[PDB]
């Protein structure tokens, strides 16, 4: 399979990228190091995350090493929800190219279409358990995206977590003068998506799946929960196949043209989850895959539930 899908903004984006959120601070350098190492060209971060510095450290020596090329990495990041109002993204967004060691991004997520109150702490919370909204709205906060692209600060600007109303809502704007590129969604065998990602697809719009492997270091998991690397179903799949349940995991959302960001800091598994542009799930294996959706979430944004832009509805 073809390693880019074309963006519509004529940039190409690498289809398997890897994930960074709770990669630990002492282990994502060297977890990006082995990623560029083996293949890897698109690194999902955030600044939520809090390992940007670290994650920057190892882009930062691959370059020096010449192991790679600036132009041939696609560096991603995402605009955290204390810092959707217009006199705060570009400085958010300057903060996470500091960090990275980059002077643009390839693409930049709006990373929750709910605004919170801006501060220090990241979820801002009153006494019913609920955040402190921003009286921002999405479309206030995507002119302010749209500004980063004329800035040379990013190439390309997405969202993320948004739903089928509020994708229409930016695609809608007035006076809308770029529209997303990606919108990155949940989306695994237990959360399949079809409706969301048939209308992104419809209007040229990337979608890219993450938690695809079901998160198993999520910090709320349960034991009661579904997990979708231990699935009887799912491994006999990757058993057909001589493959790990990972990698089958991984090949599904490219099969139905997603990118996809599986998150290790195993080297082993950072190597191994890149080994599958060798192998081809049927279509009664994509269809038997896609008949496991539960509707199940590993990030439902729990306390943002009366959130007006709260996305699960
Ligand atoms: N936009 C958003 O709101 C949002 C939300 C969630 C996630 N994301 C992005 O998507 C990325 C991926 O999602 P995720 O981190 O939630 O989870 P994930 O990629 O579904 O799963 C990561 C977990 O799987 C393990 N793992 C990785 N490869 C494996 C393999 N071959 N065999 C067995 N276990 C394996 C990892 O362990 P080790 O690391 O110990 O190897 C880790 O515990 C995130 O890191 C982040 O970049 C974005
Ligand atoms: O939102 C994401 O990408 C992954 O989830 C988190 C990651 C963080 F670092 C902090 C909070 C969340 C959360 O939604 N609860």
């Amino acid at each position: 399979m073809a390693s880019r899908i074309l963006l519509n903004n004529g940039a190409k984006m690498p289809i398997l990228g890897l994930g960074t959120w709770k990669s630990p601070p002492g282990q994502v350098t060297e977890a990006v190091k082995v990623a560029i190492d083996v293949g890897y060209r698109h690194i999902d971060c955030a600044h939520v995350y809090q390992n940007e510095n670290e994650v920057g450290v190892a882009i930062q020596e691959k370059l020096r090493e010449q192991v790679v090329k600036r132009e041939e990495l696609f560096i991603v990041s995402k605009l955290w929800c204390t810092y959707h109002e217009k006199g705060l993204v570009k400085g958010a967004c300057q903060k996470t190219l500091s960090d990275l060691k980059l002077d643009y991004l390839d693409l930049y997520l709006i990373h929750w279409p709910t605004g919170f109150k801006p501060g220090k702490e990241f979820f801002p919370l009153d006494e019913s358990g609920n955040v402190v909204p921003s009286d921002t709205n999405i479309l206030d906060t995507w002119a302010a995206m749209e500004e980063l692209v004329d800035e040379g600060l990013v190439k390309a600007i997405g969202i993320s977590n948004f739903n089928h109303l509020q994708v229409e809502m930016i695609l809608n704007k007035p006076g809308l003068k770029y529209k997303p590129a990606v919108n990155q969604i949940e989306c695994h065998p237990y959360l399949t998506q079809e409706k969301l990602i048939q209308y992104c697809q419809s209007k040229g719009i990337v979608v890219t799946a993450y938690s695809p492997l079901g998160s198993p270091d999520r910090p709320w998991a349960k034991p009661e929960d579904p997990s979708l690397l231990e699935d009887p179903r799912i491994k006999a799949i990757a058993a057909k196949h001589n493959k790990t349940t990972a990698q089958v995991l991984i090949r599904f959302p490219m099969q139905r043209n997603l990118v996809v960001i599986p998150k290790s800091v195993t080297p082993e598994r950072i190597a191994e989850n890149f080994k599958v542009f060798d192998f081809e799930l049927s279509s009664q294996d994509m269809t038997t895959l896609l008949s496991y959706n539960r509707n199940w979430r590993v990030c439902a944004l729990l306390s943002c539930t009366s959130h007006k832009d709260y996305p699960f509805h």
